[PDB]
C-alpha cells in the first residue's frame, strides 16, 4: 500500500516545477498536506479492507486525492474557517445549544426563495440546524418525495436554481444556523444519466448498478432480503423493459448503486465534495444499510458498508473538515447504534427512542421506554443521537424482540396491537393514523400520519396538546440533537387530499406530509388556541434547553421512578425530568425521592416542589427539576 508522502508528490504532478513550488509554499496546500498526513492512513485501510487488491484500487485512491485537493483549493475561505472551528471543535454537535427543524421547500414555503424569507421565522423558533428536503432533480410524478434522483447538481427547477441554494445556505450561516441536506447514495432514480448509460452497456458505466440476466441470482437473493415497499414490488429487484433485473431495494425507479466497484465510490465521493464545497454541514446519510451486497445475508449493515461510510468520512477529515454526517438507519437497535462513530456518522437518527416514544402514548407504560433509556442511549465520545418526534416518513416499530422478550412482551403481537391501537382500530384509542406496507406475508406495518393527528388532535381530544409537549420534552432533555419536524410546533393536521390524488395515493406518508397551515402560524401567538399552546410551550422547552447548562452532552442515567407510568431520568447530575404518560394522575412517592433534595425548581412550570413528600404529576405532566 502507498503512503500520503508519495501520493502527495503525484498530486503536484500536474503542476510546472515554477507553479509547483507555489503551491507547496501555499496555506491551502500545507493544511491539506497536513490533514492527509493525519487521515489518509484511515482512507487507505478503510478502502483496502474492502476492495483489497483491486486493480482499479491505487488508480481511483490518486484521481480521488488529487480531486479532493482541487475541491480544497476551491473551497471558500468562510468554509476553510469552520472547517478549522470544527476541527477543533468536535463536540459542537452535542451542545444543548442545537435545535434542528426539518421541511419541504416547496410544501413549507414555495421554493428557495420563499424558504429564504421563512429564516427570520427559524430564528424566532431558535433553530440553529435546518434539514432540507431532497432539493435537486428528480422524474416527474412519482419520485419517492425526491429520493429518486436524476441529477446530484441540477436543483429541481420547481424550487429554485443554483444560484437560490447558495443564498439561501448564505442566509442561514448568517442566522446561524447549519445547512443540512440529503446525501442520496444508495441509489439513483433510473433516469439518471449513469442508470441510462450503464443500462446501454457504455463501458464507462460498467458495474454501476445490479443488473441480471434472469430471476436465478435474484431469487437467491431475495431469500434473505427483507422487503421495504412491499407494495411496490416484491424482493430486491425489478424487471427492466428488454427483460433483465435489476436491484431495486426501494421503489422500481430507485436503483442500486454497485459500491463493489471502486468507480461508484469515488463518484460518489466527487458528489459528496460538490455539496461540501456549497457549505453543507451536514449531510443526512440516506439508507446507509444497504450499501454492500452479499449473497445469503439480508445486504444491510454489512462490515464493508460500515467501512464505505468510514471511508467517506476521511475523505471529509481530508477535504472539507466542517462537513459532519447523519447516519439514517432504521434498523435493529444493535445495528443503527453501529454507524455512530466520530470516524464513522458523527450523529444518526434515533428511532429506537421515536418508535417508544408512541408505544408509550399507546400502553401508558415506559416499561420499554426506560429499557432503551438505560441500556441503548448512551454514546461514544465525540458522537450524538439525533432525537425526533416525527419525520417525512412513517413510524416503524423498530425496537428489539430480544429486548422487549426479558420484559415478557411479545414483539409480534406487541406491533399487532401497536398497528391497530394507531390507525384507530382499536377499541377507544386516540390515534387517527393511516397505515402503510402492510405486508401479508410478514404482518408487518407502518404508519403514517402526523404528531397531532397521531395524539388526537384532529377529534379535540382535550389531552391531544399535553401529548406533543410530553414527546418533544423527551426529545429535547435525553441529550442530543433534537429535531422538530417543521409543522409540529401549531399542531398541524394531515392532509387529507394526498389519498385521492393518483401521484400520491398508493403512498400513505403524504398524509403526513401537508402543505404549510397559514391559519395554524397566523394561531401561533394566542394561548387560546391549539396553536398557540402547542407553540409557546415547545418555544419554552426550546428556550430552557438552549439557555441552561443541565441539558449539554448526550448522557443521562434513568431514575427508577416505581411508576409504570412515569419515565425518570437525570442528566449531567442536575436535572430531574420526570414524564407522566398516563391520561390520569400519577404519584412519585416521598419514598422514592428520599435522595433527593427538599425542593427544586421546575424549569417547565416555573414552580418551586416539594421532594420531601408525595409527586402527583398531572395527566401527560413533565416536571424539569435542577437537582443541583
Amino acid at each position: 500500500s502507498p503512503n500520503s508522502q508519495y501520493l502527495k508528490t503525484r498530486i503536484l504532478d500536474i503542476y510546472t516545477p515554477e507553479q509547483r513550488a507555489g503551491i507547496e509554499k501555499s496555506e491551502d496546500w500545507r493544511q491539506f498536506s497536513r490533514r492527509m498526513d493525519t487521515h489518509f492512513p484511515k482512507l487507505m485501510n478503510e478502502l483496502d479492507s474492502v476492495y483489497g487488491n483491486n486493480e482499479a484500487l491505487l488508480p481511483m485512491l490518486e484521481m480521488l486525492l488529487a480531486q479532493a485537493w482541487q475541491s480544497y483549493s476551491q473551497r471558500n475561505s468562510s468554509l476553510k474557517d469552520i472547517d478549522i472551528a470544527r476541527e477543533n471543535n468536535p463536540d459542537w454537535i452535542l451542545s444543548n445549544k442545537q435545535v434542528g427543524g426539518v421541511c419541504y421547500v416547496d410544501l413549507f414555503a414555495g421554493d428557495l426563495k420563499g424558504l429564504k424569507d421563512k429564516i427570520p421565522y427559524f430564528q424566532e423558533l431558535g433553530l440553529t440546524y435546518l434539514h432540507l428536503m431532497p432539493l435537486f432533480k428528480c422524474p416527474e410524478g412519482k419520485s419517492d418525495g425526491g429520493y429518486a434522483v436524476s441529477s446530484y447538481r441540477d436543483v429541481n427547477p420547481a424550487l429554485g436554481t443554483i444560484g437560490d441554494l447558495r443564498e439561501v445556505i448564505a442566509a442561514l450561516h448568517e442566522a446561524g444556523i447549519s445547512a443540512v441536506v440529503d446525501f442520496i447514495f444508495n441509489h439513483t432514480s433510473n433516469e439518471h444519466e449513469w442508470a441510462q448509460r450503464c443500462a446501454a452497456g457504455d463501458p464507462l458505466f460498467d458495474n454501476f448498478y445490479y443488473i441480471f440476466p434472469d430471476r436465478r441470482m435474484p431469487d437467491q437473493y431475495d431469500r434473505t432480503l427483507r422487503e421495504i415497499f412491499p407494495d411496490q414490488h416484491p424482493g430486491g429487484f425489478s424487471q427492466l423493459e428488454d427483460g433483465r433485473w435489476v436491484w431495486t431495494t426501494f421503489n422500481s425507479f430507485q436503483w442500486d448503486l454497485n459500491y463493489s466497484n471502486p468507480w461508484v465510490f469515488r463518484a460518489m465521493a466527487g458528489e459528496m465534495l460538490f455539496l461540501a464545497n456549497l457549505g453543507v454541514d451536514i449531510l443526512r446519510m440516506d439508507a446507509v444499510p444497504c450499501i454492500w451486497k452479499q449473497m445469503g445475508t439480508s445486504c444491510e449493515n454489512l462490515p464493508q458498508a460500515h467501512a464505505l461510510i468510514r471511508a467517506f468520512n476521511a475523505v471529509m477529515r481530508i477535504a472539507a473538515p466542517a462537513v459532519f454526517f447523519k447516519s439514517e438507519a432504521i434498523v435493529h437497535p444493535d445495528q443503527v447504534v453501529q454507524y455512530i462513530g466520530q470516524d464513522e456518522c458523527q450523529i444518526g437518527y434515533n428511532p429506537l427512542q421515536m418508535a417508544l416514544l408512541w408505544n408509550t402514548l399507546a400502553t401508558r407504560e415506559v416499561n420499554l421506554l426506560h429499557q432503551a433509556l438505560t441500556y441503548r442511549h448512551n454514546l461514544p465520545e465525540h458522537t450524538a443521537w439525533v432525537n425526533y418526534v416525527r419525520s417525512h416518513d412513517d413510524i416503524g416499530w423498530t425496537f428489539a424482540d430480544e429486548d422487549a422478550a426479558y420484559l415478557g412482551i411479545s414483539g409480534y403481537d406487541h406491533r399487532q396491537f401497536l398497528n391497530r391501537f394507531f390507525v384507530n382500530r382499536f377499541d377507544g384509542s386516540f390515534a387517527r393514523g393511516v397505515p402503510f406496507q402492510y405486508n401479508p406475508s410478514t404482518g408487518d406495518c407502518r404508519v403514517s400520519g402526523t404528531a397531532a393527528a397521531l395524539v388526537g388532535l384532529a377529534q379535540d381530544d382535550p389531552h391531544a396538546v399535553d401529548r406533543i409537549k410530553l414527546l418533544y420534552s423527551i426529545a429535547l432533555s435525553t441529550g442530543g440533537l433534537p429535531l422538530i419536524y417543521l409543522g409540529d410546533e401549531v399542531g398541524t393536521l394531515n392532509d387529507d387530499d394526498w389519498s385521492q390524488d393518483s401521484n400520491k395515493s398508493d403512498d400513505s406518508r403524504w398524509a403526513h406530509r401537508p402543505r404549510y397551515n397559514e391559519a395554524l402560524y397566523a394561531q401561533r401567538n394566542d394561548p387560546s388556541t391549539a396553536a398557540g399552546q402547542i407553540y409557546q410551550d415547545l418555544r419554552h422547552m426550546i428556550a430552557v434547553r438552549q439557555s441552561n447548562p443541565r441539558f449539554d452532552g448526550g448522557r443521562l442515567v434513568t431514575f427508577n421512578t416505581n411508576n409504570k407510568h412515569i419515565i425518570g431520568y437525570i442528566r449531567n447530575n442536575a436535572l430531574l425530568a420526570f414524564g407522566n404518560f398516563s391520561e390520569y394522575p400519577q404519584t412519585v412517592t416521598a419514598h422514592t425521592l428520599q435522595a433527593m433534595p427538599f425542593k427544586a425548581h421546575d424549569l417547565i412550570g416555573g414552580k418551586t416542589v416539594s421532594l420531601n413528600q408525595d409527586l402527583t404529576l398531572q395527566p401527560y405532566q413533565v416536571m424539569w427539576l435542577e437537582i443541583a
